[PDB]
């Protein structure tokens, strides 16, 4: 089997991407944030505290003839941005782009933090990291991909995120029309539960490539590119007037600037992030100071190849017995 679904930016900045997911019988379609940095499939629901729902579409398990309470199971997750959610668990039929999993754990939110409430466009998350990170207790549950994998034509999924445009998540096949050149594959460590890999270096604009190992995670659920402070300083030093602002929480730059590209290494291959992809717009409406899309990972504890980086590539998440990651230009 295979599946193929379009993923759409939630706003004009590509702050996140939503993908429609069918849950239950008859189907209830919710728009979920596919997150290769976490491993829980959770949804706004008829159980979510009413004051914490503000425009999201909810899953109502009592209206699904295939929903079954997973007795005694609870979940609770905290994300890197400080947001959180928690609740109880159903199993139900879940389909993505024509690919169906029966008995998928659907984590129903009883509580969500303010950032989730305030984003009416995201109805929940669909985790695509390794199932060892799943938070369900006392019986840990599998991700949608892990449940689907054995049925897929090939044990892979791909992320093809658009810049200010829709893109695609495919399951079970590699669309050879979706990228240019060849896909370069690179080793993954699953020891932290992530799609963790080592980039071979970077360049800023037309500058020379610096060979240096940068260990980080391929994370579709993180907006920006978070790299070591040395690398980030080297980038922003090429932008007149750019500075790290403690009051804003990172690097900002004059909105009048033309940003340089940023290249990262995948083995001997190179992925080029155009400068425009690094512009996250005014810090507040009407401001001439703009948010940067490359930020320091110092204090996170891990480097994160978020959407800014991934959207410049066609990315293969290879769930073979020994997982690997592939990157191609597009
Ligand atoms: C409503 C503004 C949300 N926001 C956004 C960004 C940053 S980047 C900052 C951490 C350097 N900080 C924010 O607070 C990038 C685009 C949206």
């Amino acid at each position: 089997s295979t599946g193929s679904a379009t993923t759409t930016p939630i706003d004009s900045l590509d702050d996140a991407y939503i993908t429609p997911v069918q849950i239950g019988t008859p189907a209830q379609t919710l728009n979920l944030d596919f997150d290769t940095g976490s491993s829980d499939l959770w949804v706004f629901s008829s159980e979510t505290t009413a004051s914490e729902v503000d425009g999201q579409t909810i899953y109502t398990p009592s209206k699904s003839t295939t929903a079954k309470l997973l007795s005694g199971a609870t979940w609770s997750i905290s994300y890197g941005d400080g947001s959180s959610s928690s609740g109880d668990v159903y199993t139900d039929t879940v389909s993505v782009g024509g690919l169906t999993v029966t008995g998928q754990a659907v984590e129903s939110a009883k509580k969500v933090s303010s950032s989730f409430t305030e984003d009416s466009t995201i109805d929940g998350l669909l985790g695509l990291a390794f199932s060892t990170l799943n938070t369900v207790s006392p019986t840990q549950q599998k991700t949608f991909f892990d449940n689907a994998k054995a049925s897929l034509d090939s044990p892979v999924f791909t992320a093809d995120l658009g810049y200010h445009a829709p893109g695609t998540y495919n399951f079970g096949f590699i669309d050879t029309t979706a990228y240019t050149g060849s896909i370069t594959y690179t080793a993954v460590s699953t020891k932290q539960g992530f799609w963790e890999w080592t980039s071979t270096g970077y360049a800023v604009g037309s500058g020379t490539f610096k060979s240096t190992s940068i260990d980080g995670i391929a994370d579709t659920g993180t907006t920006l590119l978070y790299l070591p402070a040395t690398v980030v300083s080297a980038y922003w030093a090429q932008v007149s007037g750019a500075k790290s602002s403690s009051s804003v929480g990172g690097y900002v730059f004059p909105c009048s600037a033309t940003l340089p590209s940023f290249t990262f290494g995948v083995g001997s291959a190179r992925i080029v992030i155009p400068g425009d992809y690094i512009d996250f717009g005014p810090i507040s409406t009407g401001s001439s100071s703009c948010f940067g899309g490359i930020q320091s990972s110092a204090g996170i504890g891990i480097n994160i190849f978020g959407d800014v980086a991934l959207k410049a590539a066609f990315v293969v998440f290879n769930g073979a017995t020994t997982p690997t990651l592939g990157f191609a230009s597009k």
